[PDB]
């Protein structure tokens, strides 16, 4: 049974700076591939490296880029051509169309109109096989671009080989950073020239220069297939040569199929049925996107043991290592999806995190490949703890604990988004002041508070001294310190203790991060009852939640000086202030469950699943962000969501398919049966879990792992009585102390 047929790698590529519909590129790769490959439409250096609207392809690129904002490293490209041998990235470019293009997660094909050449490629974790089909011609060449900012290239004719290294990067790299690559052709060169800063140097074997390049060529007869075996490494040329064995002796088709099996082996852990083709495509495309980042950043040694170039100190060290994720996005539901469906993969990730801390002094927040200055919060604490509480345990709990503590009282000296910016204020005043020139201070405060709740949880589980437990228990309630009784919202707070004036809840940025108070106020994943309590009780809380959907999408962009795409994205949806396009509010709807109106969540979640996700190139309503916006759909379509990582709970929403089946790593399975599900039947009239009636609005990790069957009675009417009792509510820190 093949699920790859549903995956559309182009979903997200019809995106512009002014309005995101995903901001993705076609990532032709294995699951968590160390090296992704992609057609390249944009010019070198542009974060929009492939846009669906582009007329021309200028190369086939090894890329690691996690987003057009973070940009790229370890990047070089290859491009077959005919006619004059040109290195220029514009002159070598060829028209193409999508009806002449085939994109799968394991295989990519395209017809380059102006060269009359077909290109195909199938990657492994670290290597890729290209096959170029050339027309009849005296002058057929292949261009190899090592990119600029200091690269290297050497042609080695007596082995039909080219080698090189690329360094162009967007920060986050040690001084010795290099991506080492090798390229073997199966046809001898009849022409060879290296390129040096735009200059063609025929029969000059090698260059070390700003922008190194190489062009090789030959005579071709009609339909002649030239294959290139490619691999790279962050360690060395000798390791790059070892990586090339990934390719075995396979040709395109045999590799494609091993690639397709690899993907089916992971997509197939979740089988959905009983929906339309749109839904299958949207679901499995989203699932695929959730299985890409963070990337493997280790390589296999001669004995098949994991080793890695540290992007933190530049040494080569044994053990796991991953990168290219921003925890500010991915703590929310992406890493949780991994603890549920792929625990053994996140095991390697956590081992990796431990290695990051040993090698750099901090657990990372945004990493690409080393520490990068981007976003806010200390949400690594949530990643680390949620894993552990879910049975994904690192070997060195001692180091784990120390690293957590370390980041609660240090910010990284060159990367302000690593450790906690403004911890001093936060540890003393219980919040980050609005007026001390630390932006996004209210956002930092609410996340730090949650992050401390997680640490509290781990302190507790580990039998730490009551004094560490208590200190984090207290800090966990730090969200109270920004709550404004009048507006019933969170609000920037001055160093002296007075709230900032004037206050606009519609202002984006400033106190908050790419959102406004209406988006950020809900960031109390560990204690919604505490937030209800703050607002005056469930009814008022509900009244506030409704407003988010009902108010016009007015805004205040002064902080940014332009209508950034996250704002635009929100405005166009006609969903009030509900900005699903950005991470901070993405859990909000499930909150209804906590106030005893689960039917409202069910309504709104289906509106989102139905309207805000489509399977085409313009598929998302905002940035995808490395699994987060996608895993959201995956979770929601199954019918529940990790509102609060660190707990063992998944908060109930409403399933999208008539039947979904989870195959867990432990050999057990779980069938979620919604036989009456339909376009109109989105309310849950009742549930049962293995014959036992289930009224609660949450599911426990441990129970799901046991397997069996959950039955969902779908209906078009809201059941005003199910899920309203105190015992039906998911976890809030305020409750407890019990
Ligand atoms: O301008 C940016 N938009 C996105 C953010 O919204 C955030 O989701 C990403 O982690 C982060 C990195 O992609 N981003 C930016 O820097
Ligand atoms: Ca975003």
């Amino acid at each position: 049974k093949d699920w790859t047929q549903y995956v559309n790698p182009l979903m997200g590529s019809q995106s512009t700076f002014e309005l995101s519909t995903g901001n993705t590129y076609p990532a032709i790769a294995r699951p968590w591939g160390m090296n992704f490959w992609t057609p390249q439409t944009g010019k070198m250096g542009d974060g929009w490296q492939y846009t669906y609207t582009a007329n021309k392809i200028r190369g086939f690129k090894q890329t690691h880029q996690p987003s057009p904002w973070i940009n790229d490293y370890g990047q070089f490209s290859i491009m077959p051509i005919v006619g004059q041998p040109v290195f220029d990235e514009e002159k070598r470019a060829s028209w193409f169309a999508h009806k002449g293009e085939v994109a799968t997660p394991y295989y990519y094909k395209v017809y380059l109109a102006e060269h009359d050449i077909v290109t195909e490629m199938t990657p492994t974790e670290r290597a890729v096989l290209f096959r170029f089909t050339f027309p009849e011609n005296d002058h057929s060449y292949v261009v190899v671009d090592a990119f600029d900012k200091g690269s290297y290239i050497k042609i080695i004719p007596e082995e039909n080989k080219i080698i090189g290294y690329t360094t162009r990067n967007s920060g986050g790299v040690p001084e010795n950073f290099k991506n080492y690559f090798i390229i073997e052709f199966d046809k001898p060169f009849t022409y060879k020239a290296t390129v040096e800063n735009g200059n063609l140097q025929e029969n000059v074997a090698e260059q070390t220069t700003d922008h190194a390049g190489a062009i090789i060529g030959f005579k071709t007869r009609k339909g002649e297939q030239v294959n290139a075996r490619i691999a790279s490494s962050f360690i060395s040329f000798e390791q790059a040569a070892a990586n090339m064995n990934e390719l075995g002796k396979d040709n395109i088709e045999q590799l494609a199929q091993k690639g397709k099996d690899a993907w089916n082996q992971v997509l197939g852990k979740i089988e959905v049925e009983g929906g339309n083709l749109d839904q299958y495509r949207t679901f499995y495309s989203c699932l695929y996107r959730s299985l890409l980042f963070p990337r493997k950043f280790y390589e296999l040694d001669a004995n098949g043991q994991p080793i890695h170039y540290s992007p933190y100190n530049g040494q080569v060290l044994p053990g796991y290592m991953f990168t290219d994720t921003g925890f500010w996005d991915t703590f929310r539901c992406l890493f949780p999806l991994l603890n549920l469906m792929y625990p053994s993969v996140n095991k390697e990730m956590q081992e990796g995190l431990i290695n990051t801390y040993l090698e750099s002094g901090f657990f990372p927040e945004w990493a690409s490949p080393g520490h990068r200055g981007c976003m806010v919060g200390n949400n690594s604490a949530s990643i680390l703890v949620d894993a552990y509480m879910k049975g994904v345990k690192v070997d060195d709990i001692k180091t784990l604990y120390e690293g957590l503590i370390h980041g609660t009282e240090n910010v990284h000296p060159e990367v302000s988004s690593t450790g906690r910016l403004g911890y001093e204020y936060y540890n003393k005043l219980g919040y980050v002041p609005y007026d001390v020139k630390i932006n996004e201070n209210a956002a930092r405060t609410l996340e730090y508070a949650y992050d401390d709740w997680c640490i509290y949880r781990l302190a507790k589980e580990l039998k730490r001294p009551k004094k560490e437990i208590s200190l984090f228990a207290k800090r966990a309630m730090n969200y109270k310190n920004l709550f404004d009784k009048e507006s019933k919202l969170m609000r920037g707070r001055n160093e002296d203790g007075t709230f900032q004036s004037p206050f606009s809840p519609l202002k984006w940025g400033d106190a908050f991060t790419e959102g406004n108070s209406w988006h950020y106020t809900w960031s109390v994943f560990h204690d919604p009852q505490g937030l209800i309590d703050l607002m005056g009780g469930k009814e008022m809380f509900v009244t506030m939640m409704d407003s988010v959907f009902a108010v016009p999408p007015i805004f205040d962009d002064s902080y940014y000086g332009q209508v950034i795409h996250e704002i635009r994205e929100m405005t166009v949806m006609n969903m009030g202030n509900y900005a699903h396009g950005n991470q901070p509010i993405q859990h909000m709807i499930y909150l209804y469950d906590y106030a005893g109106q689960p039917w409202k969540a069910q309504y709104w979640l289906r509106q989102v699943m139905d309207r805000m996700y489509t399977p085409g190139p313009d598929g998302y309503c905002g940035d995808e962000d490395n699994g987060q916006t996608s895993a959201w759909y995956v979770f929601s379509a199954l019918g529940f969501y990790p509102v609060c990582p660190g707990t063992d709970e998944y908060v109930m929403g409403t399933p999208l398919f008539k039947k979904a089946t989870l195959h867990f790593e432990n050999g057990n399975s779980l069938v979620i049966d919604a036989p009456n599900n339909s376009t109109e039947n989105f309310y849950i009239d009742s549930m049962s879990f293995n014959g036992a009636d289930h009224t609660k609005n949450y599911l426990r990790h441990e129970d799901l792992f046991k397997g069996g069957t959950i039955k969902v009675d779908m209906s078009n009417r809201p059941n005003l009585n199910r899920g309203t009792k105190e015992e039906d509510m998911p976890y809030s820190f305020s409750k407890e102390l019990e």
